[PDB]
């Protein structure tokens, strides 16, 4: 996406609490940010437009912008917030609107958790076949939204990464799963393979190499 | 919501299917309508902007628009285009955009596929700090709905085992994992382990080995 929101922002009642939205000069850099709002499945409603208040939205609800960077300010977090924000712009570069990947408002409930990280590489049978699969598994975290990034040797892979959507487990936090393809090949010829995991505050990287 | 919109629509792959988008003469009546794609409740495209085709959208995707009535067609369904579709324009009466409640097109006779299971050993990052955790990865399987149990040699194992609902990848497919959380000694006291998954009445069954 060519804007970029964090996949969670999250605190207790009356909380102050901040979204952001990047993107380049030929979005976010030159023309007005929207902001939407939808609950569950519901009807997503216009809660920012252009650091503008609309009519029936509360005031604790503000919006700026510096460089290629938006905002969405929530000064005390309430109950009713609790819902996916969606930024948006006209793109010049692309002629065409542009909306980012969104991020859960959550209201917290139980407490915040970190996800356990761990990393799997290709096993022997899986090499023995000419096939070679990476697992990163992200257990145990709440709320449940992360921002999965990978990693040949040092360098990001821009192709190939799979991530599920998280799903609630019987501790009630949450798991997910992102798996990358490769073949036996690259898992030689690279020294180390990584899997970056952003919940929040928190980063957590872990990094395997071939045997 | 300002703007009407049907709940739901199907049809099979290679059907012609019309959304509609219904609402004022302050807003569809007199500004363009700009139709979004949401998957996976992934980073949201737009497919169709004032009846006009964006770079990249296939021809597939049709504008119209008559009155206070704003039209998206879909030609020959794929895969790729089962989504749920929401149409917003500005409104002038009160001077917000405002959005409709969504359209969830369910594209029928998609092919099915076998899932691709592999079980993945501890690592041994993980070993060395003294845990284990087995994961089974399921992948590229359509319908998205499997059914995961594990043994330990030939007994069920139930304790320790989160399984992740199944989501929709890249390649339209689905994709989950389920994880096993072991000691490192019932994970060396044992033959075996096995993951079993079962889709649409067929089994895949993957079995591993301490080392
Ligand atoms: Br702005």
């Amino acid at each position: 996406s060519a804007l970029t929101q964090e996949a969670s922002v999250s605190g207790t009642v009356g909380q102050k609490v901040t979204l952001s939205c990047t993107g380049n000069t030929n979005n976010i850099g030159s023309y007005p940010v929207g902001w939407y709002q939808q609950i569950s499945h519901g009807p997503p409603k216009t809660v920012m437009f252009g650091n503008s208040l609309p009519s029936g939205i509360p005031d604790r609800f503000s919006g700026s912008k510096s460089g290629t960077t938006a905002s969405l300010t929530i000064s005390g977090l309430q109950p009713e917030d609790e819902a996916d924000y969606y930024c948006s712009t006209w793109d010049s570069s692309l002629s065409v609107q542009v909306i980012g990947g969104g991020t859960k408002v959550t209201v917290l409930g139980q407490p915040k958790a970190a996800p356990s990280v761990t990393l799997f590489p290709p096993s022997s049978e899986e090499l023995q076949a000419n096939k070679a699969t990476l697992v990163c598994l992200i257990s145990d975290f709440y709320p449940g939204a992360v921002t999965v990034a990978w990693k040949a040797d040092s360098s990001p892979v821009k192709a190939g990464v799979e991530t599920t959507t998280p799903s609630k487990q019987s501790n009630n936090k949450y798991a997910a799963s992102s798996y990358l393809s490769l073949t036996p090949e690259q898992w030689k010829s690279h020294r180390s393979y990584s899997c970056q995991v952003t919940h929040e505050g928190s980063t957590v990287e872990k990094t395997v190499a071939p045997t």
